């Protein structure tokens, strides 16, 4: 297809330009002498042929110190611009394979064009490289969708050819393999060696033989058993659909829908009974739900003591209650109290804190012999009355705005709010924050501040080991009220009990939901209430997780942020819900919620089926505990009676179909569709810290063996012959064997026909050869043993499970490498001591990825091993949605486009979502090894088998608490098993391990189901396509499927064309079978399916969590905002931010709009200020008014976003935003410009800090235990004595060990091994800090920071950072008016792509790195010198300099500097930006433009160009200069001179002139010592001047502000070019310049080499009066020039101008077209018709005018246009090769078949006769609904002559020649 197209597609500014390389992929169905090189020029063929001859050595671009060598096209568009391409082809597979030849080709041509574009005038050049692959194209040539695939097409068959005509494959490339064969050598070295220990395998481990897989291997598939079990299935499927659904007698849907209604009541009414008869029948029962006493006081100041003239009383009243507060009150009176001190680093591992930091915690003693009797003893059915918790979710006080806005408690952070939104001062913040603060006092986060005090405080007690006589006592603060503690022997609860005086309680929040409280003399006690530890980090944010309640929720409603109306009624509901549920963190009490999710999906069941959500029952039956429960249960259990009666209906209006009436699940409300998908995650958090406690680890012990016993005793089934039906645990051989030959099939048709010999070299490549250790992880592990089985050995000892450096370091010390001399031991060491040895980890969050199994560390490596070995294999698949990442968003949304190329408009869709019951302890290991070993090529066998033979008896450790309280059937069970029969032999009598055969692992054996589930997969869609071409008698219908599946799940989509009446009915029917059958015929595989799938939906597509409706996508947004509270627990405290701010840019993908993530924002600035401190040590005050001086985020310092774009680009923006121009803007310059330490330099993450703050951690345990290995005291000079070991991988022992010294030291390796409630250790890490810089100084050491600085140390800000960072300066105050709008848009994407370190490694060294040039590469460094001031070609002097010390500190100062800002993603409101925002829920200069665009390069002598031009501006006369077209309303032909004074132009007089010198040559010379003065863009610049010998130089620069340099440079990069001025000399230094200039580059000051631009804000403020009288218009090459003579033979440019190429226009021509008027156009020449675009006769015409030379204007080369006979030349096609011999592609393309891979043929019958076919009662086939989710005419009519008259020069080897003459 064109080359033009292509070429006129880009565009460019000035000099290089390489733009940005971008990938294309296959999502279209891909279609079909002697020479080597076939496989170049078979593509790009025809057209990425330039057909002139040459065109030639890089010479069009001016001289040579190369060559300029030889291009493939090198095109010259009407406009000047020179665009050159290169081509070049891969054979690699990988994504990212092709960087290798970008790379390689971009080095090839860097220097000699940079080299080139350097020396010409004003320069538009292009460099564009294309590579093409099997499976992608790696381009920036910016190409479309179809012919991204054509360039396959033609790819894929030029590798068939080519490799045919191959021989010894000879080619060898040098560039590769310098490392590679030292790599690959060691791989094969290995593999090729004794991995096996075969005969003791077979023995050690049950199953594992080598007689599967040669017997699997070697015997094709019985086609007779298939064939007879797909017959078997599909006849009980269709029985079975006939039956589950009522179908046989002749009914209709009113009648029918009601059956299944009466069923489904019956069956709730049978759990109910079941329910009620198993429990305590008990009617009105009485309790609590929320175990707080609901008071709310007005909040006072704060202090933290217990004041005192309140305490007494009539205490004395009760004597049990009211006696206990009395008695330690009146112990604290005078004084009784003890000096109990917490600490903040007793607390851990550490100096010397000061007195400020200690607080007192204040024993107490106890009471006589009344209330100690009753102190030591506190020391359901589903008929129940829950009506009074729908009193309360319909009554609240809830969201009703309390009387404190103006109040101690929160003017703490309402100050910094202030100090952070003083950046972004608008109007607009100004009311997104009194639109926070109105819901900082809604009276619930009033009641929740106080209890996360109480909540915090709570968390520190859980130690200090409370005496007999024991309490304490605590005023939490900002309001009265105190809590009495008693510690535990243990860490699992506390006892507390509230007391608060009866006179400060203003309100209470209502209901009778809330427990009750003592009515004591004025006192409110609340009589020891108890909680464990598990219930605290939830409590404590509180407040962050109900102001995403009240501000999303909210947003959900069509409600405004800047408006106040009364709450809604279905607000109240939404709220006190998530109110509720977050404070019974019960398990069981959000297994309900979760679960109206499968049963509300099956809604959208389409004809015939029916709707049966009481499938869901089997999981409901619980014990029923708690009281909430109890209304979820009953409240749940009628959404699944108000469904089975009416289904949800479809409604086709044309527009993208909608549905039905939809509902609230709970409460249930016709809301919206978008509104409900959300309420299925109302209870929904997440978290890290292990959770190890009684309770929850018993269920977690369970699911491991619950499907332990069901393994067969026969071993027949498993691995060996068919079976024909399944026993629960085994799976046939012939069905997995031809299951597995359909990938490998739809491998080879997209990707080889010879593919194995690339995986194997790729794998092998990477396997064991670029493993080094001492970079494998910090992935902590396991140290379990054979010495720690018998629990009567160490019944009281620990478990610390040795984050995983003591086996890098045991090897490092033992001379070991490469990973690949490793499985050397560890591989023996497993063989000859069992069995895999196993802990366990519960991450509690309620569910999902729940649980965790460490892997102890010398199992692993052999798993490594194969990790790899099988995500190599995954990548190459197209349905693998777990190692391919990205195309998740690639196939459903190209189903599509995808179904209508195939097929006329369209559509019917059939789809299902498909899930797996259990998918971890219901596959064998057999399976993967078979699958594994038949992709693995040749000797991927001996190995692999071992490997996996593994998983066979496995051991787990079970937790020592948990057999400590063992001396519910199942506990029952357990204690039994361990201390007597009935026996188990899952443990054996008494040991301590959990010992299973069965099941693979969580997320150890991961990307190897993914394969198994991928060729089930494909053998379904492979059997779909076959039965769908057989659909009634041999009538065939037609539609497309579609698979996508990632692990355990899966969804299958189908489309089908109805062009009938019966026919859509007669078909749909037969797409349900077809499609419902998948609930069989996976049991044949290790595969069952749950009852939580939902089978044939019409129109959506239920993937992962992002679910498909018809054309709108929509995703919970709800999972995610709840998920932005997460602890952190780093020690940078400078992370905290950078994690805060990821987190945050997730709720953007997840359909928050800005409005939302700025809230969201407001609320993560509590939640941090939360942790540093704020109810608890009390000199916030003084911690608070250091930040409000210094603010930088290097300290506990946020920074807020921009309100619009919120969120949107990352921390690093905000960095970037806030440091340049008004934060700070000198804490960073006196890093960079001074020498001989402010602070230590040390980066964490992407920014910097003062290395104070890097500090905390326990690093003893791995030095002072582990420096056994040499590695000598001298550690730091010895390395600073050589640095040449920080930067090359390895060469001895030594070297190494000083590597991983290094590595052990720095961020954030920590090792002392925690055991505290994280809550404390957070507060205390970032108040030990905070404290220990507080105690000023180093604050007394001018600022900006100039335009290079930024430019090197934040490197995407010129191409992203300044776009958003001006479009924002842009309506930042407006107010748009509300409207309507219903529309899809498009897929937006910022900072998407396919450094800054390695210039240092290489002055330094050498070490062929950064491949510059000796140009560029060798011109880096003065770039790198300039900037970071005290930086030197010197290793060593680097050091005697600033900021660091040592060689070693800075590893991690080049290290991460820079820094570059992430991905994001984000929709829209369609295509062009400021047009994403959007969201937040005049021609007569045209005309005459297009005149002078086409005008400059007609066929013209240069002085015809004015004779048209001053004419043309008599009649096209725009408007004022009031708004490049500015410049264009410059030529009124006023006064003129004050209207450049203004407006971005150029101008400026010559104060002090040279002498000029006559010179015998006909030219004045210039010779003395002058001064030019100008204003150019506002800077008022000086431009010293002066030569003496052959020509002048430029001696100094001055300039007034440095806003803006990089624009001014080229002002002045041509202005000397106008005057003529060389800028090669040096220059003698004069004063403190900024930087200096060699010919037209920056630099460093610190060198002295060129012509410096020394700043001085005053420097030159005068002009002086040019005489206006002296102005000429000028033409030249085609440029425009309003300028002016300053002196004799030297004039100045003031205007330019240069017309692009996008401004050819078609609708000009038409008002061009003949009103005769204009005279320049007449009957001369083809002007008039090549202005008016169009082809008396002129082709004989100009034959006549290039032989004999008359052309009185036309006087140009005579070949300017006449070139462009290949333009039209070029739709008709010379391709003679592509066309006579490429039979056309007969669309080869069938998608699939059963008889492929079969080897025989297949016959696949079911009976359909007579059952009925007028079930379905509704028509979409006959809908309305769709598409389911230049100018080169110059000389065209007298060309086709040519074709009359007639490989071309053959043919010319006479009556033409003629016209071959304007070719040639
Ligand atoms: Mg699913």
């Amino acid at each position: 297809m064109n080359l033009e197209v292509l070429c006129g597609r880009i565009n460019v500014e000035n000099g290089l330009s390489l733009g940005e390389p971008g990938l294309y992929d296959q999502i279209y169905d891909r279609p079909g002498s002697e020479a080597y090189k076939i496989n170049h020029d078979f593509t790009f063929s025809g057209l990425s042929k330039t057909t002139d001859r040459r065109l030639s050595e890089v010479f069009p671009i001016t001289h040579d110190g190369s060559d300029g060598m030889t291009p493939d096209v090198i095109h010259t568009r009407l406009d000047g611009t020179i665009v050159v391409v290169e081509f070049t082809t891969t054979r690699s597979h990988n994504i990212g394979g092709l960087e290798a030849a970008y790379r390689t080709k971009i080095e090839k041509y860097r220097d000699p064009i940079s080299r080139r574009v350097d020396i010409m005038e004003n320069p538009r050049v292009f460099f564009g490289v294309i590579v093409v692959s099997s499976g992608g194209v790696l381009s920036n040539m910016p190409l479309t969708q179809d012919e991204a695939e054509e360039l396959m097409y033609r790819f894929c068959i030029a590798n068939e050819i080519y490799t045919k005509a191959r021989s010894m494959d000879a080619d060898i490339e040098l560039q590769k393999s310098e490392e590679e064969l030292e790599a690959i050598s060691r791989a094969l070295s290995f593999f090729s060696l004794f991995e096996p220990n075969i005969e003791r395998v077979e023995g050690t481990f049950p199953n594992s033989e080598i007689e599967m897989l040669e017997q699997f291997l070697s015997t094709p598939a019985d086609v007779d058993f298939i064939t007879k079990t797909l017959k078997a299935k599909e006849v009980e499927a269709y029985a079975d659909l006939c039956d589950s659904h009522y179908l046989k007698p002749e009914k209709t849907i009113q009648e029918r829908l009601e059956i299944n209604r009466c069923e489904a009541i019956d069956k709730t009414q049978d759990l109910l009974a079941g329910l009620h008869a198993r429990s305590n029948k008990q009617t009105s029962l009485n309790r609590g739900t929320v175990k707080l006493p609901p008071w709310l006081p007005k909040p006072s100041s704060e202090s933290i003591d217990i004041k005192t003239d309140s305490g007494f009383g009539s205490l004395m009243d009760h004597g049990a209650y009211g006696e206990l507060w009395a008695k330690c009150l009146l112990d604290v009176s005078l004084g009784n109290v003890e000096g109990v001190v917490s600490d903040p680093a007793k607390e851990l591992d550490i100096d010397t804190p000061k007195e400020a930091k200690i607080t007192y915690r204040r024993f107490k003693p106890a009471l006589s012999s009344s209330a100690r009797q009753e102190f030591s003893l506190q020391g359901l059915s589903p008929f129940l009355d829950v009506e009074d918790i729908g009193d309360f979710l319909t009554f609240n006080n809830l969201l009703a705005d309390s009387r404190y806005g103006d109040e101690s408690v929160q003017r703490a952070v309402s100050i910094l709010l202030e100090k952070a939104s003083a950046m972004q001062d608008t109007e607009l913040t100004h009311a997104l924050n009194d639109s926070f603060k109105r819901n900082l006092s809604s009276n619930v986060v009033q009641w929740s501040l106080w209890v996360s005090c109480l909540a915090q405080e709570l968390a520190s007690a859980l130690k200090q080991h409370c005496r007999a006589g024991e309490f304490i006592i605590k005023k939490l603060k900002f309001w009265p009220i105190y809590v009495i503690i008693k510690p535990t022997k243990s860490s699992s609860h506390i006892f507390y009990s509230l007391g608060i005086r009866k006179a400060d309680v203003t309100r209470r929040l209502t209901g009778r939901v809330f427990s009750e409280t003592i009515d004591a003399g004025e006192w409110e006690l609340t009589e020891f209430k108890s909680l464990k530890t598990c219930k605290l980090t939830n409590l404590v944010n509180l407040p962050c997780t109900m102001l995403n309640s009240i501000a999303f929720w909210r947003e959900k409603l069509g409600v405004a942020p800047w408006l106040v109306r009364k709450p809604c009624s279905e607000l109240r509901e939404q709220v006190g819900l998530t109110f509720l549920i977050s404070l019974e963190d019960k398990s069981k009490t959000e297994e309900i919620i979760t679960l109206t999710r499968y049963t509300q999906m099956e809604g959208f069941v389409s004809p015939p089926m029916l709707p049966k959500p009481q499938k869901m029952l089997g999981k409901l039956d619980g014990p029923l505990r708690t009281k909430l429960q109890v209304y979820l249960l009953r409240k749940h259990l009628d959404c699944m009676v108000r469904i089975a009666s009416q289904p949800f209906s479809l409604i086709p209006r044309e527009g993208r179909v909608e549905w039905g009436g939809t509902f609230h699940a709970i409460s249930g409300r016709s809301t919206n569709l978008e509104n409900m998908v959300n309420s299925w995650y109302i209870g929904y958090y997440k978290n890290k810290e292990e959770s190890t406690e009684l309770n929850a680890l018993g269920e977690m012990y369970k699911k491991i063996v619950e499907m332990e016993e069901d393994k067969p005793s026969s071993p027949e089934f498993l691995g060996w012959g068919d079976t024909d039906s399944p026993k629960k645990h085994e799976f046939s051989r012939s069905f997995l064997r031809a299951a597995c030959s359909s990938l490998e099939r739809e491998i080879a048709q997209r990707h080889g026909r010879q593919w194995k010999q690339n995986l194997e070299e790729r794998v092998l490549r990477e396997i064991g050869t670029k493993n080094i250790l001492d970079l494998a992880s910090m992935k902590a592990t396991s140290n379990f043993s054979k010495d720690w089985e018998l629990y009567s050995e160490v019944q009281t000892k620990e478990y610390h499970r040795s984050k995983l450096l003591e086996k890098m370091a045991t090897l490092i010390e033992k001379g070991v490498m490469w990973y690949i001399d490793a499985v050397g031991q560890a591989w023996k060491a497993v063989l000859d001591d069992g069995c895999m040895r196993i802990c366990l980890f519960k991450k509690n969050q309620h569910g999902g990825l729940r649980e965790i199994y460490v892997m102890d560390a010398n199992a692993r490596l052999v798993q490594f091993g194969v990790e790899t070995m099988a995500r190599c294999v995954c990548e190459l698949s197209p349905h693998e949605t777990v190692a391919n990442p990205r195309l998740k968003n690639s196939i459903i949304e190209n189903h599509g486009l995808k179904s209508a190329r195939s097929l006329g408009p369209g559509s019917i869709n059939i789809n299902s979502s498909n899930d797996a019951k259990k998918w971890n302890q219901g596959h064998y290991t057999t399976k993967l090894a078979l699958v594994l070993c038949w992709f693995m090529p040749a000797k991927f066998h001996r190995f692999i088998w071992a490997a996996i033979s593994m998983f066979r008896r496995k051991k787990m450790m079970v937790d020592l608490r948990f057999l400590a309280h063992l001396s519910d059937p199942f506990r029952e069970a357990m204690t039994d098993a361990f201390h007597g029969n009935r026996e188990v032999s899952w443990m054996d009598k008494g040991r301590t391990y959990i010992k299973t055969e069965t099941g693979m692992m969580q997320g150890i054996l991961h990307f190897t189901s993914s394969l198994l589930h991928s060729c089930v997969q494909s053998f379904y869609k492979s059997y779909f396509v076959s039965k769908l071409k057989e659909g009634y008698m041999g009538e065939s219908i037609s539609g497309v499927v579609d698979v996508i599946e990632g692990s355990d799940d899966s969804a299958i989509m189908i489309s089908i064309r109805p062009k009938s009446d019966m026919d859509e009915v007669r078909s749909r029917f037969f797409v349900a079978n077809l499609l419902h059958s998948v609930k069989f015929l996976n049991p044949l595989f290790g595969i069952y399916s749950s009852e939580k799938s939902t089978v044939n939906t019409v129109y959506c597509v239920e993937y992962n969590s992002e679910f498909h409706f018809h054309r709108h996508l929509v995703r919970p947004t709800l999972r995610w905002i709840a998920a932005s509270h997460q602890i952190s627990e780093t020690e940078a405290l400078a992370s905290r931010q950078e994690d805060y701010s990821n987190l945050l840019t997730q709720c953007l993908e997840g359909g928050a709009s800005f409005s939302l993530t700025y809230l969201i924002q407001c609320a993560q600035l509590l939640h941090h200020y939360m942790l540093l401190g704020l109810c608890l040590h009390p000199l916030f005050g003084t911690f608070m008014g250091m930040l409000i001086s210094d603010p930088d985020p290097a300290l506990g310092f946020f920074l807020m976003d921009n309100p619009a774009f919120a969120g949107g680009a990352g921390f690093r923006f905000n960095l970037w935003r806030a440091c340049k121009t008004t934060d700070l803007g000198r804490k960073y310059a006196y890093y960079f410009n001074e020498i001989e330490y402010r602070a230590l330099d040390a980066t964490s993450g992407g920014t910097l800090s003062h290395s104070v703050m890097v500090y905390w951690g326990d690093r003893k345990k791995y030095q002072a235990l582990l420096n056994r290995m040499g590695l000598p005291e001298d550690w730091v000079e010895q390395i600073d004595e050589n640095p040449g070991v920080l930067y090359r991988r390895a060469a001895n022992k030594k070297e190494l060990l000083l590597k991983l010294a290094e590595k052990v030291h720095s961020p954030g390796v920590t090792s002392s091994l925690s055991k505290g409630h994280v809550v404390p250790r957070v507060v205390a890490a970032g108040v030990y800090l905070l404290s220990r810089h507080c105690f000023f100084s180093s604050s007394i050491h001018g600022s900006t920071q100039k335009a290079s600085l930024i430019k090197l140390l934040m490197m995407s800000s010129i191409s992203a950072m300044k776009h958003g960072g001006s479009l924002n300066p842009n309506q930042e105050r407006m107010l748009f008016p509300q409207a309507q709008e219903y529309d899809r848009v498009c897929t937006l994407l910022e900072e998407v792509e396919h450094k800054a370190e390695d210039l240092v490694s290489e002055v330094w060294f050498g070490l062929k790195r950064t491949k510059l040039g000796p140009r560029l590469l060798k011109e880096e460094w003065d770039k790198l010198r300039a900037s970071f001031a005290w930086l030197s070609t010197d290793p060593s002097e680097t050091l005697r300099d600033g900021p660091f010390l040592s060689h070693v500190q800075f590893r991690n100062f080049i290290a991460h500097v820079d820094a570059k800002s992430r991905s994001v993603r984000l929709l829209g409101a369609p295509v062009k930006k400021s047009g994403g925002v959007t969201t937040i829920s005049s021609l007569d200069n045209q005309e005459r433009l297009e005149s002078i665009s086409i005008l400059k390069h007609v066929l013209f002598m240069v002085l015809n160009g004015p004779y048209t031009e001053e004419y043309k501006l008599e009649m096209i006369i725009e408007a004022f200069s009031t708004l490049r077209t500015m410049t264009l309303c410059l030529l009124s032909n006023s006064i003129l001179d004050q209207i450049e004074r203004a407006q971005s132009g150029t101008l400026g007089g010559f104060s002090k002139p040279q002498k000029t010198f006559i010179r015998p040559g006909g030219g004045v010379g210039y010779k003395g010592k002058g001064v030019w003065t100008g204003v150019m863009e506002d800077t008022h610049v000086q431009i010293l001047i002066d030569g003496d010998g052959t020509s002048n130089w430029l001696e100094e620069i001055r300039l007034s502000s440095d806003a803006r340099l990089y624009d001014v440079i080229e002002s002045i990069r041509r202005l000397c070019d106008d005057l003529g001025i060389n800028n090669r000399v040096a220059s003698a230094y004069r004063g403190h310049c900024m930087v200096r200039l060699s010919g037209f580059k920056i630099k460093p000051a610190s060198r002295t080499d060129g012509c410096p631009v020394r700043i001085m804000e005053r420097g030159f403020r005068i002009r002086e009066l040019q005489n206006p009288d002296e102005v000429k218009m000028r033409v030249r090459g085609d440029i425009l020039n309003l300028s002016v003579t300053i002196q004799e033979g030297r004039v100045m440019n003031i205007l330019s101008y240069r017309p692009r190429d996008t401004d050819i226009s078609e609708s000009a021509a038409a008002y061009l077209w003949s009103n005769r008027d204009l005279f320049s156009f007449g009957k001369k020449e083809p002007s008039c018709s090549w202005i008016c675009l169009k082809t008396a006769s002129v082709l004989l015409a100009n034959d006549r005018k290039t032989q004999g030379i008359d052309n009185r204007a036309m006087g140009n080369i005579f070949r300017d246009c006449l070139e462009g006979s290949l333009r039209k030349q070029g739709l008709m096609r010379s391709k003679l090769t592509e066309m006579v011999e490429k039979n056309v592609v007969p669309l080869t393309t069938q998608e699939l078949v059963d008889i492929l891979e079969e080897d025989i043929d297949f016959s696949d019958v079911i009976a359909v006769e007579l059952s009925e076919g007028s079930l379905d009662i509704e028509s979409i086939f006959d809908g309305a609904p769709i598409l389911w989710s230049v100018s080169y005419s110059s000389k065209y009519y007298h060309l086709t002559l040519m074709d009359q008259a007639a490989k071309e020069g053959c043919r010319g080897l006479r009556c033409m020649a003629a016209i071959r003459e304007q070719v040639r």
